[PDB]
């Protein structure tokens, strides 16, 4: 008999990431399979078809964790993504507990993510963790103490839903500043300024080209003209707004996820620049490059099933 | 064993002793003597001598401070006390008093006082907001402070005015007030009764402090109405953002502008719409030990 089996989801707009972990928490399984955002009972349909797959492969009946880019209601279960319009409103763990007759945890991705990167040897004895995740949206995840914080209401680290601070707006042109709307239905979030999205957002509006994140920074790369001027850019906005949020929180290490943590020029220009814009007594968090990938999302939503 | 506190303020200096069973058994306010630094030590040096007089013995020493000691140095950085600034206070008070000091910042001192609160324990999260000369914050989870990797956590009072509370104050209109800390739109200098004074001078041309402005509030005058208006407003917007970010539990506001009793009516009616659609309110409340947080906080650091 294989014994405990532990699913973890990280679910994301375009993808579903599946892993499968044994009793020594060894990754035995790996999926990828498409995220339906048409159909909720097609997205269901997927997470769904993973799990019994994984069943039948294994002969066992996994334990289920889930993490979700947005926040289950702490009193209804209900959804909000604010980048899959598809979940919104639905009450997925009770809805993926009726399909698959077990126990289903739900937590928000970047929770996942700090938490699975905060488990680590490195890490799991510092006084706190800030887990961020870049993608199609900007999230956090906060650790104390080894502990996540979820918050009154499961909305601790949901910095991409705070608005560009000042020094930020200034930079981008303060009244000829591009205020985008969010998700959440907000206007000027920074979820969409400093996710990969934001930062093709940001291109398109300066320059007027819808180019991919990968080509701006291929362009970058090759010292082109346009290309500089939106790094450059990017790189003081990002400084001037982690700054904000390192006056409030004060991390001790701080993990960027996501696709454009891959961006490697991040790493060397936020301790050059976040300087003039910290306090004259902070001394700068160490800022890592997730260590587990693209994987802590899923290792921290099959280990809430711990 | 004897237990002093002090908590230094803007204004004035508050200072506290607390016996064996934690029963205060001193407490003296002195003015902050914010003009000379030789001036600012020696407040606290005598305070701490006459009750060792008093009492006859030679309590322990912590100090709740509104600023930041380095947390390499040891050097202050106390924006809304210029005459601080630079200092080795641990150190210069270890020397003139002859044992230990603590040294923690006010609004962490004051957040873990309430937090240990019998109605607070239990509590995931505490924050403690401070609104008085400036803007600060403790952050407590599951009953211990998170003081961050340089002393600076809980610093809501240095991070800029987000975009909706300027679009509330006119965009490029709206006043860019420069901060002790030396940046410039920091909500110290907005959210603090400070700010809370400079706001209306900017907008009504007339110097009225806290106090006056809000009884004229009191009696429907026009000019405050508008003020008390804009001002709950900015401060539901700005906090909606910190909340966003730290979701507490339970905040705790503390600080002169804390006495306005508008703000806990205001801010539940306000806050709904600049927080996410599934976010619940933290519990907001009223300091329960008045304005003896900060000096009980800094006390017990030493027990
Ligand atoms: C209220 C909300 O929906 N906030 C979400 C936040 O919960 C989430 O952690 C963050 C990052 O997620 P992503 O993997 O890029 O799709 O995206 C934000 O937009
Ligand atoms: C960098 C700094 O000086 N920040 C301080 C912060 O540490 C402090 O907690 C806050 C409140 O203090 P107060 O009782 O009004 O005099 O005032 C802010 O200005
Ligand atoms: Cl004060
Ligand atoms: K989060
Ligand atoms: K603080
Ligand atoms: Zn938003
Ligand atoms: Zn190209
Ligand atoms: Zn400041
Ligand atoms: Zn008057």
């Amino acid at each position: 008999f294989q014994g405990t089996m532990y699913y973890g989801f990280d679910i994301g707009g375009t993808k579903i990431e599946f892993g499968a972990f044994d009793a020594d928490l060894v990754r035995v399984a790996r999926e990828r399979v498409a995220t339906p955002t048409e159909s909720y009972a097609a997205f269901l349909d997927a997470i769904v078809t993973l799990v019994n797959n994984a069943d039948a492969e294994f002969g066992v009946k996994g334990t289920v964790g889930i993490g979700i880019p947005g926040i289950a209601d702490v009193e209804t279960g209900k959804l909000l993504t604010s980048n899959i319009p598809a979940a919104m409103g639905h009450t997925l763990q009770r809805d993926l507990e009726e399909r698959l007759q077990r126990p289903v945890k739900i937590e928000n991705d970047a929770n996942c993510f700090a938490l699975s990167e905060a488990w680590d040897e490195d890490l799991r004895g510092e006084p706190s963790v800030l887990g961020l995740i870049l993608g199609t949206g900007v999230g956090g995840g906060l650790i104390f103490n080894g502990k996540v914080h979820s918050g009154r209401a499961n909305i601790a680290g949901e910095i991409g839903h705070t608005r560009l601070p000042y020094d930020a707006l200034k930079l981008l042109g303060m009244e000829n500043a591009p205020i985008f709307p969010c998700g959440c239905k907000n206007s000027g979030c920074i979820d969409n300024y400093l996710s990969g999205r934001g930062f093709e957002q940001l291109y398109d509006h300066y320059f007027s080209e819808k180019l991919s994140a990968p080509e701006i920074i291929a362009h970058y790369e090759q010292g082109e003209r346009r290309a500089v001027q939106h790094v450059e850019r990017f790189m003081e906005l990002l400084a001037i707004c982690l700054a904000n949020i390192f006056t409030c929180l004060d991390p001790h290490v701080v993990v960027l996820g996501g696709g454009l943590s891959n961006f490697e020029l991040i790493y060397q220009e936020l301790p050059k620049r976040l300087p003039a814009h910290l306090l004259h007594v902070a001394k700068l968090p160490k800022i890592i490059k997730a260590r587990h990938g693209d994987a802590g999302g899923v290792r921290g939503a099959a280990f809430l099933n711990l």
